[PDB]
């Protein structure tokens, strides 16, 4: 393998994490190989579920806890500390909430939440890399509580960064917040994707075609697929009732990626870097409900 970049991963990882046996699992937390018996028996279809009103209060206090837990890794973003200790942090913080990390076991991935520095498009393995002054890292925490998961991500600054860093990290959480504001019932899926890639394209930055937003509640990874890049074929119309994700990935050079030999750790081709951001929303008569949103603060932590 010959690496796109100047990222290495450092090994060997910690043993995996046990959750203890008091936190309900998903279907997958026991499968050997890390399937969901009940994702697949959906693989393939359209259809989009309407959630009841027990389900959209169990995907509210999921994506709060989920909030919570990455409040809890962005304080603990500094020089020289590792993703794996990120990561042990992170799966505690999970525990105490009383929720199981949902990345853990997930086809098998080895940890509790993904962390991707720069050139990492997105699920990066926690690993013994200490974080260097001038990186950007992407935390992406997703939780599993009571039937349900909530996800989000943010990039966050490590020290000071360089004006390229500035640049595509506000971009990115532009062209999430962009799309998030044409959130409505009767909007197409495949519009939102039209609306990233004019704001990132204005900016001199290209989208990332092979990782989509996706539906979750009671699934991790459901119906809707929804393409974060133009003229993409996304099949849905919104509606009151739908939960899904927006997250798009933004590059400074090409848009192309490729995979590391771990199976998991997506790059940019050209070795550049590249930031994401991701909230859960629920569509709404008036708009989206932001499921994942700062309760007690303005903006994203890159900003403060
Ligand atoms: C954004 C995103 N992230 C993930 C993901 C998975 C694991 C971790 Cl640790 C972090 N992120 N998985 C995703 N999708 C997984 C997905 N699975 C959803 C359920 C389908 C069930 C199925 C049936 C047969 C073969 C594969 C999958 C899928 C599988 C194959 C092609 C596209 C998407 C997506 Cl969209
Ligand atoms: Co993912
Ligand atoms: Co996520
Ligand atoms: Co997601
Ligand atoms: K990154």
């Amino acid at each position: 393998y010959r690496y796109t970049g100047k990222l290495r991963p450092h090994y060997p990882l910690m043993p995996t994490r046990p959750v203890p046996s008091y936190i309900q699992r998903p279907d997958y937390a026991d499968h050997p190989l890390g399937m969901s018996e009940s994702e697949q028996a959906l693989k393939g279809t359209s259809q989009i579920k309407l959630l009841s009103s027990e389900d959209i209060e169990g995907m509210r206090l999921v994506c709060r806890l989920a909030r919570e837990v990455l409040d809890v890794a962005a304080g603990m973003i500094k020089p020289g500390v590792t993703t794996e200790e990120i990561d042990h942090a992170v799966h505690l913080a999970c525990i105490a909430r009383n929720c199981y990390p949902s990345p853990l076991n997930y086809y098998n991935f080895p940890k509790s939440c993904c962390t991707s520095v720069n050139e990492v498009i997105c699920h990066g393995i926690p690993d013994r890399r200490p974080l260097q002054e001038g990186d950007i890292v992407n935390v992406d925490i997703t939780l599993y509580r009571n039937g349900y998961h909530g996800d989000l991500n943010e990039t966050f600054f490590v020290g000071e960064v360089d004006d390229g860093a500035r640049k595509l990290v506000q971009t990115t959480y532009e062209c999430l917040m962009q799309a998030i504001d044409a959130v409505k019932p009767g909007v197409r899926y495949r519009e939102l994707g039209n609306i990233i890639q004019k704001h990132a394209q204005a900016n001199g930055f290209s989208v990332v075609r092979s990782y989509c937003g996706h539906g979750i509640h009671k699934l991790f990874h459901t119906a809707p697929n929804v393409p974060h890049y133009a003229k993409n074929k996304a099949v849905g119309v919104m509606k009151s009732g739908h939960v899904f994700t927006i997250e798009p990935m933004i590059c400074e050079g090409g848009w192309q990626d490729e995979t590391w030999p771990d199976g998991w750790t997506a790059v940019t081709r050209d070795g550049k870097r590249s930031a994401q951001f991701e909230h859960t929303l629920l569509v709404t008569d008036t708009g989206c409900e932001i499921l994942t949103r700062r309760l007690d603060s303005a903006r994203p932590h890159f900003m403060s």
